[PDB]
């Protein structure tokens, strides 16, 4: 249900209990119409989004109590299946509903939400939803005190044209790959390249350059991540010029602030690259100030929350 985080910093669950008597108490899944408490949740093996993985999904958080820009998520979901030409067989707004309904039955103030929509089985294509506690790409003490990162030797992104980037997909091969090579070199992540050497994104998450007050992050071989989006409408209410582009290696390597950026866990501090520091090795200005903004947008009503209603 939760887990230690640094002590009087912007990262805090709820404190709040468990109804143990309802058996959905702690994680809800939405499988073939049907809601399941999240330990009998069960997917036909033959569903081709298993044996090709042909599927799409998006990952929301709830973050006390509130969930985050649903609807962008629920667009990119959409956007991203009907790309693969699959047909969710819900609007956005139903989808809304069920997955609102979701993480209520849970009980989860702060929950890992997942939508996913598969090929499915002979063919009908299949939404899966589920909202379990929530995960952290990295623990809640390196959101506050930085990660480590490696760029793979031997790792790259796969392309746009191959197993494409910019539709968020469980096909994580050279993902895996590349986390292996990171714990190999006894760091906690890596940043990998394209086929031509600019920056792509990580295991799980874009990847922000700071370099002289700028804020970039790569336009082509990216997931478009809504917290990347989210960074960049702080970075410009911050007046901080922040550009979609292209950014070489070199660039990389020559950082002010790196930071990884993700919903599971939000905008961490990347203090080292191949075991030098970035800055002076500890969390960047930049990258403080916008991730310190952005879990305070958990808390303040406005469009980008909705109130999960338990």
């Amino acid at each position: 249900i939760r887990e230690d985080t640094p002590p009087g910093s912007v990262i805090q669950y709820s404190d709040y209990e468990l109804d143990h008597s309802s058996p959905f108490a702690g994680g809800v899944a939405w499988i073939e119409g049907e809601f399941l408490p999240a330990e009998d949740a069960k997917i036909s093996i033959f569903d081709t989004g298993f044996g090709h993985s042909d599927l799409t999904y998006t990952v929301a958080h709830v973050w006390h109590g509130n969930i985050f820009r649903l609807g962008d998520h629920l667009d990119r979901l959409l956007d991203g299946a009907r790309k693969l030409r699959l047909d969710a067989g819900y609007t956005k707004d139903e989808l809304a509903d069920i997955t609102k309904q979701c993480v209520s039955m849970s009980q989860l103030r702060e929950s890992f939400v997942n939508l996913t929509v598969t090929r499915g089985y002979g063919l009908t294509h299949q939404v899966y939803i589920y909202a379990i506690p929530y995960l952290w790409a990295f623990p809640p003490a390196e959101q506050i005190f930085g990660t480590t990162a490696i760029v793979p030797r031997h790792v790259r992104r796969a392309g746009r044209n191959t197993v494409d980037p910019t539709i968020k997909n469980y096909q994580w091969g050279d993902l895996t790959a590349a986390s292996f090579e990171a714990k190999d070199r006894g760091a906690r992540t890596a940043i990998l390249l394209d086929s031509d050497n600019c920056v792509a994104e990580g295991p799980g998450f874009n990847v922000c350059i700071v370099k002289d007050g700028k804020l970039a992050s790569p336009s082509r071989n990216a997931l478009p991540g809504i917290t990347r989006k989210t960074v960049f409408e702080i970075a410009d209410q911050m007046g901080i010029e922040a550009t979609l582009r292209d950014v070489t290696s070199h660039e990389l390597y020559d950082a002010d602030e790196l930071m990884a950026v993700t919903t599971a866990g939000g905008v961490t501090p990347i203090n080292s690259l191949d075991g030098e520091a970035i800055g002076n090795g500890a969390p960047g200005p930049m990258t403080v100030a916008i991730r310190d903004r952005f879990w305070a947008l958990m808390d303040e009503p406005g469009p980008l929350i909705e109130a999960i209603e338990y």
